[PDB]
């Protein structure tokens, strides 16, 4: 079966128990609740439905809560009417929130717009839609020349692409809902627009106030800052998400590509779980087969090296969620199949390097991993092994979060005592899963008389 | 610069001599005649205007001629309207040319759509937008359930996906517009809808007939059936075009990526050319910026090898042709800038590894190569060399025909008549091609004392 | 320190413990009693005083018993006179013991001699001194042609270069030796003029018969029927000694070297300890410093890759033995210290070959193992770790027979009873030994949940 | 064939035309003149010999002139009588001639003996047979503690181990003998007892001054200070002479072999012929057979790399020169036979380096090369290969020298004016030499357009 991993996120046609078992037999793996929308009820009754499955069916999988973060928006327009924009008129932003616009002038709803732009900047309004160039700002107004064409309805998002944006690195609702997701127990938090170091460390700070300190952060990666500081960003965090759609409308497009693949390179290096999302089977809203180019696109960021793909509104608001969900899992089988080991100084590495490469050269089928925080599993995960990874714990939310890893296959165990113990444990679970059988290699990886998260041990054991 | 080639079809927004320049100075490098359209004065015009730029400029382009090729299509319908089919009702069609349509019947142009098919078999109409099951064949009816809600116009296309489909291989109309390349001199045909060796056969006898015996063959792989004889389509051919669009209507969808990178390695290793077409930057028909999934489906293909990425409708008839072949050309210079060396028993290809593996020990910028029909340009290319290849020839096809290949420079020379006057030449326009300065490092290769054909020299100079 | 150990063989000059002390001292490892000579009393008085030295210095070292073996030798002459023979010449050799010997006929000990040689084979006399071949053999004669002038005297060597030679594997003499040094509780047995896999055979199954079947059963290879069964004589062996000067006379001289080589290699790979032995340093025997030529003859056995190098008369009734152990040592360890690791499908090989390998990359000045029999031990020096081995064992015999293995320092144990207390105590006694120090690393090598002499685990400690 | 090349020493025994036509079928290459003995009339016979045996059966050979050299000796003793020193005693060294020697002082020839000893110091006699400390330095008397007993005679060689000794690079005998080997047209000299680059030099000088300039000096390395400057005395060098005899003399006699391994490795590296000398096959003198020891000591050498080995007493002087000569041809055939190429920035590393590769991927039994000085033809050999090298040089003196250089056929030809006659004649002459035959691949080495002794070509060709 696949090794990558799914994200799904659910929503109406999706939120039901009998909708999200079906899901999970589809090959969902993590649940993503975007808190761009919907209330608390909502939101907590999804979480409840899944663990009401999960239980129900013995299936393990992982609750994503990803945030809505903070904006630039345009706002009000007079009678609510679009106005259209023509090339090389001029065209002016203000700071006074309570303006309302029309053909000449619209009000954004970030204070810091006079501020952060400079003459010369681009201002994009609306995916994009339409382009200006900043030709003055005096006071609480940025005066523009129109680029192009367009209409310009109300409330439209404002994208500044190579500009430093001193947007907080959380929107007071963002904070509101962290304190959700402690309450609930999510496994992950999905950081939206971060920007640098700090912005983590902040979301870092704030999940800990609320008791939320084994939640792992996933940092959105959207602009160019992001880009620019991403070492630093990954540093702190606990993995990444790629947001395409908004690298696009963000940086020169030439470069997406490539945005892309050295993040999750560099995530596989860290051992820090990369997720690649938007954009990826949209079509499906509407239609019951994706196209070959969006086919094409997933499958090429499962050869980049991701983690987990992710489902946007294919399978939270759209028409055909279960069949997203089922050719995304059959794009993800068939490009997993033909990927191979990558086997190429600190005692984690050189154990965890080493007991791959024995494994392909015994022709294992699962190596079997001790876990306490699951960086064990995921530093045998970094060198793509053809085996499955079958990762003990006695932690329940390692448990969980390893469900986002590539190829990994969590289980809760009673706590193992002795080295001895867990090659016995092992072997028996190992033949349990049915992930391996009698006469079958397994590799198994632990530490011995060491303190936690440190890997000093490789041993091979015929079940 | 980038070493990946760019085809554009030519169509009325591009066909004067004043678009056509602005194209090569873009990075256009093949012109694609799509005789799907257009009479025979009005290709000729275009060819006629790219040769007075050509020779004006004194730049180089090849011509590709690419037939429309046979098809299956659905005829007329009563009144000329639409009509909508539903879910599960019986339909059928006949190879009875005198039928008029309506939401039962429709007439097909192939009178070998009952025999060709069997009970069981799927019957696309539309681009895939109506899929139908064959339920019975009786006399000249193929009778089917409608297994999705569409509505069918007229003349619409049909693809019978894993059917081998008895076809001729060339309409005749194909067959005169072959005539028509070889009264022009093109450089290429690409071929439509190869299935088996035979057809590729029988456009080489027919080529050949009429004074073409040098153009070369580019066959387009679009079906099962071409996949499944590739290898032998392939030894017969001197190329191929991967048409992404149509293999996404006949296969199955999360393969048609491993049939592009199949078919481009094969193509590599077969120093043979290879395009990849259709679906690239389509968007720009209508925007003056493509999407970031288009730019990275581009990217990939250059990735994944191709000699060489095309464009259609945004080049022919779109609104922005400059743009997307601006953008086209930065994507490849983008992507060809971070690709490396492939260094991976005959004598040729011992030379030609073993130039490559000389040049890049060295810091050689550029490799020549003397060449009769362009094999031992594209045996060097074969390797990915960091270095450009300057391709010494007294073969003007030759010469037209290497700009296609990725990252060969094409120079029309008189004739060299031994080995030291090759040295002496190629170092003299190698610093005249501006490719590389005094004091720089060149690798060259020729054949000494061997039939055309054969490589077995190479030699190290020192501008 | 050196890894390559050193076999001394003692006599009169040697025995007392003062001595022994001090040949240990300069590098001694293992005492050969060469039981061509000395009685019972003699021989276990030798064994006595070094057990009571190792008693007294808590230093380990092994006893090898070096069988006489059979012989083939010619008998005495009249008046106990030398006699000239001449090139060209008649001379009979006959099995007839009574006859008393002269310049044209001379007795031979074997009965076999007419038996086993043929007309046209070569018998050479004295160590190669007079070689002669066989014209006739009638009765209880063979009649020959001298091939050479030589003077002739009593009770010399008989070699047959090429000729199967039907000698019993033991003499009645080596029979009662063996059981003596079963009495005597030896760690080796050297036998002497191994043939073929047969003669081993009988050595084991007379061994099993008086208690002895964990002695180790070193081969002494003579000649060329050893040669051609080398591959099953090893099989059926634990180890290997390399008698040049007896090769010397049996096969071609340009092939002593490579068969010398080839059978060092074939030991490294069976992990089966290998000795070089006889003319190493025996110009000693007189001499208070070797020849240029033989310590460079000592050094490329080393580096062939020998565990362990043999002095002869030089250290048992030479007049300066002490200086020869020296500067065997200071030869040893001027080679060992410029060799390098050979890394290069069971199990254990993957595991050892990989603890290796980990210990190189990490700088591991020690690689301790946890061994039985001592198999475990010698699969890791197999590949020449730069480390050195601790082999812990609770087998007394064990720990004397490692003491000849290259690089390995054994350690006698009280029994561990599970892999974590393996690694506690090994990494004290690493301490303790001195071998390695706070903050090294060292790799660990054991069997986890297996039978005895499987290796199935490798773990990394810090100090 | 061979590919070590053999150096034998001329004598009585093999001067006359017979004997030396034997020596070359039995594969002597190189004569060796040494000029400690014999007048200019025996030296110019032979040399005479030789070139008449060359020029009747067309074979080629080299002549290699080897200088007696400076000196340290004893002087006579009273009566002529031997006397015994006893360890312990005083003994005194006089730089007075006048002076005849006795059992507490003897003469010796150097009246620098004062100047360059310490006390502190160790003085040898005789090889080595008696050593002596100096214990204090008085006016023209070293007087010394006798280190341990022997027999002094008269006219013994004297050794200061690890002392720079300021003897002349040429004695007035030497310089004569250099005049004489100008005059004739040797192809070769050697140089005894090089201590540094001026010694070198000075050779270099005195041969430009007779008009030798072509003539290759070949350094003999006999002590430490050699050791210590090899590497520029290599530099200043044609090539190297590894006397082991005088090295196991003035150095721990544990760095002998290595010093041989190291000078032969550097001297492959810097393309520059050396030879193995000495203590070679001694034994043959008097013996038809070579010892086992001495047999692998030279194999031993060829495996270093060395790219000849040298005849001394046993073919000058000795009762079997043929034997000697025949079984060092089969030592090298036998030990040849088993070594593999060494493939490992310059262009003509770069070029000869890939030829050789090449050759080995395509089974090529010859590589051609173009040749002026012979630099050409030693870059290829460099790397060992499986292909003999066939040299063609339009320079006489060229060609003899390359017959000391490891796998090289040197062919005199008229000059090749361009590359590709180069291609014609070489094939011809890879056929007519019997090294390769129809279908055969050759490689072919040269330099075009560029001046001599650069190679940037390399040409691969069918017989």
């Amino acid at each position: 079966m696949k090794k990558t991993k799914i994200v799904c996120t659910i929503g109406p046609k999706t939120e039901s128990e009998e909708m999200l078992a079906k899901m999970l037999d589809a090959g969902m793996n993590v649940m993503r609740l975007n808190f761009s929308h919907g209330d608390y009820a909502e939101h907590g009754q999804r979480i409840q439905n899944l663990r009401n499955v999960m239980s129900k069916t013995g299936k393990t999988a992982a609750i994503l809560l990803d945030t809505k973060g903070p904006e630039i928006r345009t706002m009000k327009l007079e009678g609510g009417n679009d106005v259209s924009l023509k090339a090389g008129q001029t065209f002016t932003f203000t700071t006074d929130k309570s303006v309302i616009g029309n053909s000449e002038m619209v009000a954004v709803t970030y204070e810091g717009f006079t501020t952060d732009l400079s003459v010369g900047n681009t201002v994009l309004v609306d995916d994009g839609l339409i382009g200006m160039e900043v030709t003055a700002i005096e006071g609480n107004k940025v005066i523009c020349k129109v680029l192009n064409n367009g209409d310009l309805g109300e409330n439209k998002g404002v994208n500044l692409p190579g500009v430093s944006i001193a947007l907080p690195a959380l929107a007071e609702k963002d904070k509101q809902d962290l304190i959700f997701g402690c309450e609930q127990g999510v496994d992950f938090v999905a950081a939206s627009f971060i920007r640098k170091r700090s912005d983590v460390i902040e979301i870092r700070e704030h999940l800990k106030a609320h008791g939320g300190e084994n939640i792992h952060i996933i940092s959105k990666i959207e602009n160019q800052e992001g880009l620019n500081n991403f070492d630093e960003i990954l540093e702190a965090s606990d993995g990444i998400m790629v947001a395409r759609g908004d690298l696009g409308v963000e940086i020169p497009v030439e470069e997406v590509i490539f945005a892309q693949k050295m993040m999750i390179e560099k995530c596989i290096r860290a051992r820090k779980v990369v997720i690649t999302a938007t954009q990826m089977l949209d079509s499906m809203i509407k239609n019951p087969r994706p196209t070959r180019a969006e086919a094409g696109d997933v499958a090429n960021a499962i050869l980049d090296g991701t983690d987990a793909v992710m489902l946007s509104g294919e399978s939270a608001k759209g028409k055909y969620p279960l069949e997203a969900v089922s050719i995304m899992a059959t794009i993800c089988e068939r490009t997993d199949r033909v990927m191979n080991s990558r086997l190429e100084l600190r005692i984690t590495e050189a154990v965890c390097r080493g007991a791959v490469e024995t494994a392909e050269k015994l022709d294992a089928p699962l190596i079997v991993v001790a876990t306490q925080g699951g960086k064990s599993a995921r530093a045998v995960r970094k060198y793509f092994p053809d085996a499955t990874i079958l990762a003990l714990t006695t932690n329940e939310k390692t448990a969980h979060q390893l469900v986002l890893s590539k190829g990994v296959v969590p289980q809760l165990v009673k706590e193992i005592t002795s080295t001895d113990d867990f090659y016995r444990l092992g072997k028996e679970l190992a033949l349990q899963s049915g992930l391996a059988h009698k006469g079958d290699v397994v590799v198994m990886v632990s530490g011995a008389l060491v303190p936690s998260g440190t890997i000093n041990t490789a041993s091979v054991h015929v079940l």
